[PDB]
């Protein structure tokens, strides 16, 4: 029975509005409704992994698991296994997998982050799950961010707190946050970004939605504009939105957007918005393709519609050679040549690098670099040809070309990371000096760049 090199992943996000779901929610898991929808000819084909995020979820874990599992068994005639379930207040994540994957999944982690302080602490935050699928690390975050049209900056702050403090994946990757710990990271939820148009324009917006003319609305979507300005979700992807705003509906129909201010809303307007979103970030040159992104039309218990997204995702096998794991394979080597980091910092410490990768027996510390001043005010840290030669556990190019090297640049004075990035070993050539590049971030914000050349020796 061969190990897969691709899987498909279902991501759902639904703010349930504190109401029990209707009796049938199968359209959600089938990617049917509005937007980029799934072909009918696929309806019986199970996804490999289903990841369900809810917000304002009124059900117990047991109650929701029974609905989810029996929904999937009805669609697929497969009884899924529960990988993980984690709940913070009314924010929940469920991961379900086909039974054939049970012994391919390991290292399951769960965590949550509570956002805000005093007043603003007690209902918003995030839950997440990570695990290994054979050789591939997968991370999933369901966040419910701060509400309100005039709180985009708070949402951005919530995002940074979640990626800083959510403790998922390999704890040995100590310099790295969740935006670098996984081959594939999916981040979804009620992100609560709004369409920023004047309140007076509510009926105009509704008109546009009824005509399926979303372009003049999406140009004012706060998540797209904040992403464009590099204020949030740096280096993440989102499929094009081709479905109607998913909030705020009158319950029990989808014919009416309920946008006017009420005591129940704190006297706030809720103009129609794409609150409910799926984004992802995968390591460079790993296969990931969005095959659906849309909303259901027939699930109407909430003031939000459910959102679905599905992905093809590249995965790798748990590789064994006669040498590694358990030793190095001297027919393999990774040389980082003529490298330099460009940093936005004003500090004047010396810096060193750490190289982290599951192709190494443990992380590798470099010597300190040589600081120079850049022509436009910057710090340039030069490493020359000084960098340690990295010794992979397995030399086989079928393994090594699928790997990645995480890089942290750390202060000698504090040992704190000033920037993190990732280099793919999916090179155009071996035994050949080739350019490499990564942006560097810290707490998810751009702090610099790392560039130079690589020379990879494999057994072939
Ligand atoms: C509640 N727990 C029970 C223990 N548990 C597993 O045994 C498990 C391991 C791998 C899988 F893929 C899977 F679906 C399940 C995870 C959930
Ligand atoms: C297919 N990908 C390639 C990478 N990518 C961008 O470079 C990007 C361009 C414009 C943006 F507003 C933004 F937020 C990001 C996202 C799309």
């Amino acid at each position: 029975q061969p190990e897969p090199d691709m899987i498909t992943i279902f991501i759902g996000t639904w703010n349930m509005g504190n109401a029990p779901p209707p009796k049938k929610i199968t359209s959600w898991f089938l990617s049917k409704g509005q937007g980029k929808t799934r072909d009918d000819s696929a309806d019986y084909i199970p996804h490999d992994i289903y990841v369900i995020g809810t917000q304002e979820d009124p059900l117990s874990e047991k109650e929701w698991l029974e609905i989810l599992k029996h929904s999937l068994q009805e669609i697929t005639s497969v009884t899924f296994k529960t990988v993980a379930i984690h709940t913070l207040w009314n924010i929940r994540i469920v991961v379900l997998a086909k039974p054939e994957h049970e012994n391919r999944i390991s290292h399951i982690c769960t965590d949550n982050v509570k956002t805000g302080i005093a007043n603003t602490l007690g209902n918003k935050g995030a839950v997440g799950v990570s695990f290994m699928f054979n050789g591939t690390s997968l991370g999933f975050v369901n966040s419910h961010l701060t509400s309100g049209s005039e709180k985009k900056l708070r949402r951005n702050q919530n995002y940074m707190n979640i990626l800083r403090f959510l403790a998922l994946g390999d704890k040995k990757l100590s310099p790295f946050n969740i935006t670098h710990r996984f081959t594939h990271l999916f981040w979804f939820g009620d992100l609560n970004y709004r369409v920023d148009l004047p309140t007076w324009e509510a009926e105009t917006i509704i008109q546009k939605i009824k005509q399926q003319q979303y372009a003049d609305l999406l140009s004012h979507d706060q998540l797209l504009t904040e992403r464009r300005e590099q204020k949030v979700f740096l280096h993440f992807e989102e499929e094009e939105i081709t479905f109607a705003p998913t909030y705020r509906f009158e319950r029990l129909t989808r014919d009416k957007y309920a946008y006017t201010k009420q005591k129940a809303t704190g006297m706030k307007y809720n103009l129609p918005s794409w609150c409910d979103r799926v984004l992802w970030k995968s390591y460079p040159l790993v296969h990931v393709v969005c095959q659906s992104y849309g909303s259901t039309s027939d699930i109407m218990t909430s003031d939000h519609s459910p959102v679905f997204a599905t992905f093809e995702a590249g995965v790798t096998s748990q590789f064994v050679s006669k040498n590694g794991p358990g030793t190095v394979d001297s027919q393999g080597q990774i040389e980082f040549l003529r490298c330099y980091a460009t940093l936005k910092t004003k500090s004047q410490t010396k810096f060193y690098l750490e190289f982290h990768s599951s192709c190494l027996e443990s992380f590798v510390k470099s010597q300190e670099g040589e600081n120079e001043e850049g022509s436009e005010g910057e710090l340039v840290v030069k490493f020359g040809e000084t960098l340690p030669k990295l010794k992979p556990i397995i030399s086989d190019p079928e393994y090594l070309l699928d790997q990645h090297i995480l890089i942290s640049i750390k202060s000698s004075d504090s040992d704190e990371s000033y920037g993190e990035g990732c280099i793919a070993l999916r090179l155009e050539a071996t035994e050949t000096q080739l350019p490499i590049y990564t942006p560097l971030t810290h707490h998810g914000e751009l702090t610099g760049h790392f560039q130079g050349e690589i020379k990879l020796q494999t057994s072939q």
